[PDB]
């Protein structure tokens, strides 16, 4: 279960994520007193494991609606015209569970500019026209690779709003580390040293630093959790010895 408390170093991109369809659907009215559409699709693009999914989930929560969520992979298949069919089935569902999030991860893998998948690409981009806004279902795509999409994603109606999430930052790393360590008892931690020590970490690396902190721990025998736990924690998740793993996998 997500909420907006579980997300740090995002502030504005909450907002604008918040701005693009919490507060229409909202006070839709109000909306069109203005002559603007509420969204109907953003695209959110970064690195992996910086907060996509996370504010797609919690933006679903806060608007009581059901989340589903599709990998862009799975919507490549062997057979021909499954690929349409799925998305054809997935809004239909999407529909029947209104008022929903749709959530496309890896949209990249099928809105690329082997001919099938543009198939596949044409029935979501004529499943977006179609819907209508005002508006109950309501999709948000993420991609790392967005440079890669065929445009017709992009017009007004389809992927409207883009908002980039990034790797975080000095802060957005403290914040997201506060995040992830609120629930432990420390003793001897300073964060931001553990933020100026992990540029270039991810959302999710600094997660897995605070998890394999609190392990650290454990497999010492202690009940709290200290600096030294959380420098070794950095060491593990990052640097060589998980790299050359994942050279080696
Ligand atoms: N901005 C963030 N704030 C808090 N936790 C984060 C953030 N970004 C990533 N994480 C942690 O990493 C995991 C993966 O994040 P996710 O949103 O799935 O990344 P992606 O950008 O790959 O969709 C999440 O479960 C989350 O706990």
């Amino acid at each position: 279960n997500v909420t907006y408390n579980d997300i740090g170093g995002l502030k504005k991109q909450l907002q604008e994520l918040r701005e693009a369809i919490e507060l229409p659907l909202k006070h839709p009215e109000l909306f069109e007193e203005v002559g603007i559409d509420p969204p109907k699709g953003v695209l959110l693009y970064g690195p992996p494991g910086c907060g996509k999914t996370l504010m797609a989930k919690a933006l679903a929560h806060e608007v009581n609606a059901t989340f589903i969520r599709v990998v862009g992979s799975e919507l490549v298949r062997k057979y021909i015209g499954e690929g349409a069919r799925l998305v054809h089935e997935l809004f239909e569902l999407a529909k029947e569970k209104a008022p929903t999030i749709i959530f496309i991860d890896e949209i990249d893998a099928i809105g690329a500019k082997e001919r099938e998948v543009n198939r596949t690409l044409m029935q979501l981009l004529a499943e977006m026209d179609g819907f209508d806004p005002r508006g109950n279902v309501k999709v948000i795509a993420a991609t790392n690779r967005p440079d890669i999409l065929d445009p017709a994603l992009l017009r007004p109606g389809r992927f409207d709003r883009l908002i980039e999430v990034p790797l975080p930052d000095f802060e957005g790393r403290l914040e997201i580390l506060k995040v992830h360590t609120r629930r432990m008892k420390l003793k001897g931690v300073d964060l931001r040293a553990i933020a100026e020590m992990t540029e270039g970490a991810s959302g999710a690396d600094l997660k897995a630093i605070a998890t394999e902190a609190g392990m650290f721990a454990i497999r010492e025998r202690r009940t709290y959790v200290t600096q030294e736990d959380f420098l070794k924690a950095v060491d593990k998740v990052l640097g060589n010895e998980r790299k050359l793993l994942q050279q080696i996998t």
